RNA sequence: AGCUGUAAGUAAGCUAUGAUCCAGAGAUUUCCGAAUGGGGGAACCCAAUAUCUUUUAUAGGAUAUUACUUUUCAGUGAAUACAUAGCUGAUUAGAGGUAGACGCAGAGAACUGAAACAUCUUAGUACCUGCAGGAAGAGAAAGAAAAUUCGAUUCCCUGAGUAGCGGCGAGCGAAACGGGAAGAGCCCAAACCAACAAGCUUGCUUGUUGGGGUUGUAGGACUCCGAUAUGGUAGUCUGUUAGUAUAGUUGAAGGAUUUGGAAAAUUCCGCUAAAGAGGGUGAAAGCCCCGUAGACGAAAUGCUGACAACACCUAGGAGGAUCCUGAGUACGGCGGAACACGAGAAAUUCCGUCGGAAUCCGCGGGGACCAUCCCGCAAGGCUAAAUACUCCCUAGUGACCGAUAGUGAACCAGUACCGUGAGGGAAAGGUGAAAAGCACCCCGGAAGGGGAGUGAAAUAGAUCCUGAAACCGUGUGCCUACAACAAGUCAAAGCUCGUUAAUGAGUGAUGGCGUGCCUUUUGUAGAAUGAACCGGCGAGUUACGAUUGCAUGCGAGGUUAAGUCG
RNA sequence: GUGUAGUGGUAGGAGAGCGUUCUAAGGGCGUUGAAGGUCGAUCGUGAGGACGGCUGGAGCGCUUAGAAGUGAGAAUGCCGGUAUGAGUAGCGAAAGACAGGUGAGAAUCCUGUCCACCGUAUGACUAAGGUUUCCUGGGGAAGGCUCGUCCGCCCAGGGUUAGUCGGGACCUAAGCCGAGGCCGAUAGGCGUAGGCGAUGGACAACAGGUUGAUAUUCCUGUACCAGUUGUUUUUGUUUGA
RNA sequence: CUUCUAGUGAGAAAACAACUGCCCGUACCGUAAACCGACACAGGUAGUCGAGGAGAGUAUCCUAAGGUGAGCGAGCGAAC
RNA sequence: GUGAAAUUUUAGUACCUGUGAAGAUGCAGGUUACCCGCGACAGGACGGAAAGACCCCAUGGAGCUUUACUGUAGUUUGAU
């Protein structure tokens, strides 16, 4: 998975190159994860309890993890995350000159 | 680090004090069902006895036990005295299922071939029933042989389509030798020796224990001396270790440009590999993701080794006076079966009935029977491996299928449905990358539709990828109301066009000529026979033998098989 | 080159070729559009092959060799779809008319009036058998031999009360099962004791009212059967209790 | 069920009062559109009740209580 | 208003005397005939439904008879 709920992210593929954001929800069990301002979709909502009207809304849609990097925050780039045996947990450890997340 | 199945939704919550999830050990398990207290139309009803409960008590509630048969033991018992049925109580084990497979037996067909059919074959097969095991059955020579011998059993190659059998017809069909896989041998009865019991014949007979002994070069008992060792295991659920099966952990290297909605595509310039097998991501990735090559890992449970400890088993030499060496057995007649062998000149092996041997100077066999010779010792048991199968689990592979194929069944299928019953048995997969699954207006009761929107694409709108043919429609360029047309082809005026650019395309007034297609038949338009039309499936193949042509490698030579490493 | 010669044909023999799927190596094409579909006035002696226009949107060609579930117009073939007959035959015995409702819509639904049919039954109660069809409120896509606002249809909610009634906690007939037992290649066959088995025997409740649906069940009133407790009246278990 | 003895074997009758009484079936159709016949079918379905006038009568004709008007019609008024 | 069926090689489906597998809508030579329907009849399409029930064959079946062949359940007789 290598991606948690709150974890900034770069997008590599799919009409949102280079655009970053914050992961909101994590769906493992189908490998989908939704971010902010990357997958805007227009929903023809019908008049409902919520939103008595029927506006055209704009929310985000899931993206497959093969389109998502992780972030440095110590530095600010993308790292093909590796794992290290730091003290008795496995804290993710960046590649590309040794960061610690 | 998210979670409360399929499955949208809302309400309720859980979770870094480590959920949900994975793996190993445990706990609870309603009612029927061999069904087992009795009864029964299965998933129901009604009991007995003890203990404890609710109400003043009656009814009500829960717990435990109570079937049949046999194997051991007590008691009771009595036609009949003594004790034997019997009864009572306690105790031991059984009883049903199947993996539609493999094994061993009991019982056991017809169509079919013989161009008919009686002996024969199809066949000791199909089906029924009993009895098991992870394998079973066979197994330690009364053998095979025939000089010169070999020494348990099973399985495979070759012997060989040979010797044989057969209304000598259709057909059935071995075995030893030789080459290989795996190897392995043990335990009793008897004669004798002791202790206990009985008849104590007080003769020594019976019995039970324990000891002694297991064979063809005949062995043992029995007598006499040595030793009292030396080698073994096909036993333990006893420990100690090592490995492995069931959850896992780690795991290398990329950017930019052009087309796109989206790059893994294209063009530059880089990097990694004990890792270029595979699967996935908005099209086709060695460098995004899951992985692969490597390296590490078990608290619990199971298996397999190894060595410990315990259990069990096993001794020489010499003598030959007497004793032992499996009885209604071997074998004979009779009637049937089994051996390739159908009574045949018929040995060998079984079954039913009757007759009935010897005891080592003895017995069986060498395909009727006799003689010499040679090889063995039946009428008592046990025994791993090499062999056959796959309901099930794990990991893989395929010049195997791709929704009329492949299982009957890719989907909630042995279901829907049919038959009282046993039983018979279908059709049905595909939106897009992501539901973003069409807010809002308009006609319309609704269904349905038209704009506007989502979308790269709505002729991808839920009957949802592509979307052929029969069949049903709309528009139009050319012809048709004096005409007898297997429906065409050859000839041809006019009218409208303008192509893969060439002695062009469409239609067609009028003339010439002309009795469909298939099969079967001496002969077809036949009034002989088949097709309603379109689509899909739907027929000389494979294994083992034999023979001839072509070709290739060696040639008076050719050539391996089973089997072992791979 | 050039001469000579031959070239109908069923059963059948011989020879050479076209095309489909897959495997192997080499070389290729593809979002700047592959397979598949449609149209075209093109090429070779044949089976057959190219090229271009439109649709369509993810994989396929070419060469050499190999292996086959390799070629379809007929089996009164098998499966699906659609025709002809044809808007034809039929619409499954029996009498309706009007007014007003209801509603987008009416001969076919509701209401009213007159008429008419059966009446040892086309009326009332029960045993089988069916298995929620019963009642209340909604709906009109499919069933209804037409129509349909309606329904035995679809959706949602809700209805079946027992000491006395029928059966069990009672008895047995035909029949069946049958501890022991008697027979039989296995399987099993038959049967004693004992049981199971209503169509039969035996046995304690009547009238009226109540709902949208239940009524010897609910309610009212008057009873009955068999038992249990509490104060209310005769003693040797011998048995005169 | 009624009796009689063999029989284990305090002292039970009846006052009245007050209580206890288990499981299963109960809707609906039932000479029918709800069962048996593939059907909303001119067939089949055991038992009880089953009225009036005449009339021997459950026969026949019209009728009471009670139920039904049947699931395609409107025209014309030829052959057959 | 609703709405089938058996059948069906494609059909622009005339009459006579011939001819022919020996009785023709379709061949030959002649005669009659404008195109499309609607209600009736049943001469023909060797008309439709049942791959002849009559007859022969298959070295085909099945059921039955007997002094056809071969056997056998059953009844009886003798030895043991």
């Amino acid at each position: 998975m290598f991606v948690k709920k709150g974890d900034k992210v770069k997008v590599i593929t799919g009409k949102d190159k280079n655009k970053e954001g914050v992961v909101l929800a994590a769906f493992p069990k189908q490998d989908k994860v939704i971010v902010e301002g990357v997958n805007v979709v227009k929903k023809h909502q019908k008049p409902n309890q919520a939103a008595p009207q029927g506006g055209i809304l704009e929310v985000e849609a899931p993206i497959h993890v093969s389109n998502v990097m992780v972030i440095d925050p110590s530095n600010g780039e993308a790292t093909k995350v590796a794992f290290k045996e730091v003290d008795g947990k496995k804290v993710r450890v960046s590649k590309k000159t040794g960061e610690v997340l």
